Order: C-alpha cells, then sequence, then structure tokens
C-alpha cells in the first residue's frame, strides 16, 4: 500500500530510541513510535519522514500493547517492514540473597517484553514474507555476571527465544536478530556508569543507532537468529 | 557418620533410580514423596531414609525449604541434592501464548531456582556440597516445535552458571545434565517410562536413536553427586543421545 | 599522513572483494586492494577513490604476503584504517575416510591465513589506536557440519583466534571480527558487503571479538 | 575373541595415565598400554588385569604411532571397548609477538595428536557397534586465553573435532568426548585419583549414551 518502507521503534522515549528513528528518517522509512515527544516528531518529519505516534504502549506490558504497535504500523501504511524494541531493568544482588519475586522481575522485563513484541510482529512479517526484528538486550546472559544472576539467567531466555523464533522463520525471509548492550545495565538510559563495564568506554548513542541499522536498514537480508554484543 | 542426600522427587523417572545410587553408595537420604515400596527397598540396602509428602513439585520457596530442612532436622547435614523438572509445551512460536510460556518459565526456571535457593545456603554454611540440576537438552539451540520450552530451560542453564560461578570459591559445586528424559510425558511412572512405545518418541529426537535405561542415567548423574570428585562445576553436561 | 581513511581488501579477485572495494569507496575510503582488475581499478578511480594495487600477495600464504599488504598502506598513505580478508577452501569427506593431509590443508587456509593477516595488520593499528579489522570465514566453525568435519574443527580454531586477538587489543581501541558465510563454502555480493561495513565503515567503535554468521 | 572389555590408554608415563589403567583394571578391564612402568604393569597385574604394553607409540605424533596402538588390542584381545589419550603442551606469549611456527607446534600437540588418535580408534569400534573414546584436553579452548592465545585458538578446534567425529559416528554407538582440565596447562585442580574416577563417567560401560560433549572438570591453574 505504502511504496517506502515501514518501521516500528516500539519507544521513543529512552536512550537508542529517538535515534533509531533518526536512522530510519535518514534511510528513507516511514515510522510508527512509542510515544515520540512532539520536537522529535517534528524533527523526522523535517527529515521527510511520516510519523505515526503510537501512545501508551511502549512499556509493552501486555499481548494487547505490542498487537497495538503492529496494528498502528497496518492501519495507517499498510506494511511493516522493521520493528525494534528495548526493555529489563537489571536487578543485582548475590543468588544467595535473591527472591522468587525478583525473579520474576527480570522475567517479566527481559522475556515477557520481547516475546509480546515478536508475537505481535512476526506474524505481520510472515504474511508479507519480509521483514527484520531486532531485539535489544543486555550482554549479561552470554555468560555469568557476577552480581547479577537472575538477571543474567533470564536474559539468557532472550537470547535463545530469539534464535528460536528465527530458526522457526528463516524460511519466511523474516530475520529476527538480538543486539546485547551495557546500555540496558544501567536504570538511567556517565562517569559512575562508565567505571562499571570492562573497558570503561560506551560510544555515543548515534554510533549504536548506526550499528542496528546493519540488522533493521533493508540493505541486507541474510543475517537472522543472531545474538552481537556491542561495545 | 553416612553423608546425606536429597532427591527431590522419587515419585516420576530417573528419581527412584537416583535414590536407588546413593543408598548403594552409603548415603543416607531425604526424598520426595516415596512410595511405601521404594523406602523398603532402599531401607534394605542400608539407607536411613526421611520422607518429604507434599513438597516435590517445588512449586513454592516453602516447598524446597521444607525438603533442605527435613536433611538438616534429620541427620544435621546435606551433602548432595539432584532435582529434575519442568513439562515440554508444544507448538509453533507463531500459534503460542503468553500464558504458556509463563506456564514453562515456571516448571523449567522456577523450581530450579527454588530448590538452589534453599540448598546452596546450607553447602555454603559446611563449605562443601554438590547440586545436579537434570533439565532437558531443549536450551542448547533452538528447538523445533518447542521454541518456547527451549527459551527458558536456556535461562535455567544459565541459572545454574551463575549460581555455580558464585559460589566456587565455598567448596560447593552446582552443575546441570540436560536429557532426553526430562522431555517424556508427564507424571510418568516407571513402567510408562520404560514403556517402548513412549521410549521410541523420544529416541527418535536423539542422534544415537537410543536412550539407554534410567537406571545408567542415574549412574552418569552420580559422577557429579557421589562424591568422588570435586570442584566441577557450572558445567552443562548433555545427556541425550548426542543432540547436544 | 593522509587526511582520509584507507581500507585494506586483501583479495579483490573474487566473491566479495570488489564489492567490498565498492562500499568502502562510497564511504569515503582509500584503497589498497589485492591483485585487482584493470576495470575494478578504473570504476573505483571513477568512485574518487585512490587505489594503491598490491600484486602477488593476495594468497595470504605467508607472513611476508600478509605483511607487504600492510607495508603498502603505510607507504602510500601512512595509515591503514580498515582491514578485509577471506580465505579457506571447504573439504568435505566423512571423518573415517579422511588423513590426517586434509587436516593439515584446511588449517593453512582456514588458520594460518587469518593469522598472517592480522599478525601484519594488528601492529599497524595498535600503533594508531585505531582500526577494525575484519575475518570473513564460513559458518562452519559454530557447530559440527555433517561432511566436513576437519573444516569445521579449524573454523572453529579461526573464530577463537579472532576472539583471543580482539581481546588482547581491546584496550587499544581496535576492533578484531569475524562474518561466518556460507559464500566461503544466498543474496547479492552486494547485499553481504554491506552487511560487513558494519564492521569496517567507521560508523560504531568499540564491538569486538564477535562471531557473525551471514547465511 | 577376549571375554574381558579392553582399554587402551594412549600414555601412561606422566599425569593421569596411571590412574586410568587402575580405574580401568578395578572395573574389571584388560588393557593395553602406552610405555608402561615397571612397576604399573606389575600392580595392575596384582589387580587381575592382563596388560599389553605398547612401546615408543605414546605420543601420537604419526598416524601409525595411533594405529600400532590400536592394532596391539586387537591382536592381543580381539577387541577395542575404552580409548583415552591427552595431549598438548601450552606455549605462552602476547599474539603480536608470536610467530607462524608457534602456531603450527601448538596445532601438532593439541589438534594432529587427538585426530591421529581417533582416525585409528574410531573405524575399529564403528564395525564393533560399540565404544567409549575419551579425548583429554585444556579448557582453554572455550575462551579467549589472555597468556595462551594460540593455545586457546587450536584446542578450540581439537573440541570442535571431538564434536564432529561424535555426530558423525553417533548411530553407530560409538561415543567420543572431551574433558577439559588445568593438569594440562603446565609446561581447584583435585587429586589425580579424583581425576580418573570422573573420567571413568565415558569410559567405564556403566553409561553408554553421552557423545559429543565438552566438560570442564574441576577448576585452578
Amino acid at each position: 500500500m505504502s511504496n517506502r518502507p515501514v518501521a516500528l521503534v516500539s519507544d521513543t522515549r529512552y536512550m537508542v530510541g529517538p535515534d533509531l528513528a533518526r536512522r530510519f528518517a535518514e534511510k528513507g522509512f516511514d515510522l510508527v513510535l512509542g510515544d515520540p515527544s512532539p520536537n522529535l516528531v517534528s524533527e523526522l518529519e523535517s527529515m521527510g519522514a511520516r510519523i505515526v505516534p503510537v501512545t501508551g504502549h511502549s512499556d509493552l506490558s501486555s499481548p494487547e500493547s505490542a498487537q497495538a504497535q503492529a496494528d498502528a504500523a497496518l492501519s495507517a501504511f499498510g506494511r511493516l517492514d522493521s520493528a525494534v524494541m528495548f526493555s529489563g531493568q537489571i536487578v543485582t544482588g548475590r543468588f544467595v540473597n535473591s527472591t522468587i519475586d525478583q525473579l520474576r522481575q527480570v522475567f517479566v522485563g527481559c522475556v515477557e517484553a520481547p516475546y509480546n513484541f515478536m508475537r505481535a510482529v512476526v506474524p505481520v512479517m510472515t504474511e508479507r514474507e519480509a521483514g527484520q526484528i531486532l531485539i535489544i538486550t543486555s550482554a549479561s546472559g552470554a555468560r555469568p555476571t557476577p552480581g547479577a544472576p537472575l538477571y543474567s539467567s533470564v536474559r539468557a531466555a532472550a537470547t535463545m527465544l530469539v534464535k528460536n523464533v528465527a530458526d522457526e522463520v528463516a524460511r519466511t525471509g523474516v530475520q529476527v536478530n538480538a543486539v546485547g548492550t551495557s546500555f540496558m545495565d544501567f536504570p538511567a538510559f556517565r562517569a559512575k556508569i562508565e567505571s562499571q563495564v570492562p573497558m570503561r568506554r560506551l560510544g555515543t548513542m548515534e554510533e549504536f543507532s548506526a550499528f542496528c541499522m546493519a540488522f533493521l536498514d533493508g540493505s541486507s537480508r541474510f543475517t537472522t537468529g543472531q545474538f552481537v554484543a556491542y561495545a
């Protein structure tokens, strides 16, 4: 229905959200954005993108929230080519001081949210036989993370979920990938934050959005089921 | 005195055989819901048996704590602890529901969490212990037909590795064995697990095409539970005919 | 040094080599190229790139060939910002019918060649505290590959070598990554080169020690 | 042709070699041993195990050395049920100071030796439709090792080779596994006897349905 490709940025209030939208607009995408600010909307429109804001669902807490975002792309543009989300709030503390309630808390943010996003977006894309999905996550799930054992465990489920979804839809030509970043390990999202990461360097939000475009901008279609640790 | 082993569930699958292997090696036992026949057989092998009834599902922190407390109350020590858990749910991801995801998370992650949350503090206090979490091998790689189950099984294995890393300095070992024996139908007793029609469905999914007996499986588990070797920790070992 | 970034494409005779050069020329790089054709050189110069052809060293069979390519970048431009190679030829057959000669053969192309490339390029980049290296390989090393057991094994050594090198030079800001593709053993070469630019075009830093499979 | 199960311990001169043979003799195995000392032979014979010494081939440097050890089991007993080897010597130094000759050197000990062993033993076991092979290695392959980057890279090839061999022959009933130990890194650890007891889980016939596994045993450096 729409000649221009359509990208869904699930949340544009925080972290790399605004910069993803900027990169998408630079590459000729129209946009469905979770709770964008008025100045962000005007800025993207000055870059030539048509913007459809979706308000009130950027936390992706329910199956309905993700479906509302996917439905907004279909109603406005009739297509959904790219979709990206980030989620999850770190909880720290030794395993022997932890509680089952904390485990459920991180499971909700780290697993239920990517699950809901992909459950809504993947069927839209498989029917069109094209699509790129990026799940932005932590790298804590790749290996034991001292001080965040519960968080590391559920992040591992999220990455394996992405790999399972990708394997199931690989024949469709839909791509599903995950990128892990230290941006997701700090509740804010700089001196104190950098001191927690090994090399003491995060890079810029703009650089992060540029890297993410390798999995979202339509320039190549054969990477799927990958987890990449960024920076 | 005799070393003490907790077998969280002896109602199904490899539960009884784990108890047998421990009893053969001179362990006293805390067992979840053992049948009278199993108790008498284990007592003839020389083990003193402490049954814990009603907590074998590990559905609550209180259930796991009850099993750990029974070891301390009866024997004053807890040397080895093993549990198995989780029920496979099948179906393609695009047809799945959030409730199914939550369902498999409870059996595959919450149950091992509760078990280790109770058992690990007991063992670090004594500066010695072997814990084995028996799980599926589905978490190792994408599993066609069980994507949600595979995802949460991966959380369970990473949880084990995180716990193992945290307590590695304490002398406590925490390992995971993933097996197709965990992908069987639910609530299967010994005769059902050994039924040839049931076995053929699982054996067809492993590259070795054969699972072996549960007795052989329990013998392999003793390498992580019988006290014969120490320090190996944070390992995920597949006993699944080569699937992982 | 030159004020323009410099990319080394180790072999432009086959596969994605020419398209990698095209992407670099579009993105503001000057180029050091292994054995380019006259037509490729002329095309790239029409795109505004300065080209330094290196003749005879694209096999990376010796440390000296890899060093010659790195040395050519420094002599012409005084800098080397990006470096990419591909190597390895699939060897098939059941393990029980294989020979030690085949194992040694696959090790040369899959491991010795990336070793030689990184041994030459990494010291040049660590001195400048900046650089992006991409090793293009197979995806066979990630898991057992039926019919190619020896090839799969040495490919795993190549990926672990990339990870070890990346860890070693991470403090300098140099990035070292691997992309594994069935091209080494679909879509267009142009699409594949576009993906490779995420690890080579300077648009983001720090990402290092990653193995990404490009199906 | 011989009733007792038969185990090949490729090298009994160093490390866990002797303790592996002791465990096998305790489990009722007859033994083919690489360069056993006279005291070791007598001790194992006192355990009841029949012992066939193989001299001069324990380095597994050539395909013929590995084949000779497998041939010795078949000639003496007509069967080969279990086979275990260890190999490889750490090389240390920064990657930027390393040489291609060092890479080739570690490849020989870490990859060529297990290759030769498996290439000789696997066909013996597959014809039988039964067998257990254990490759004892380092855990350096699993993750980058800053001290020994070349060594870590080739150890990863050794573990992937084991996984590929296991996958190829999984249907035959032959199992092939790898155990990594810091005992392999010399120029907590636990005792050698404890290590050999753990190794029996993949070699004593008590379980036969695990293949393609890499297990890091113990910890320490």
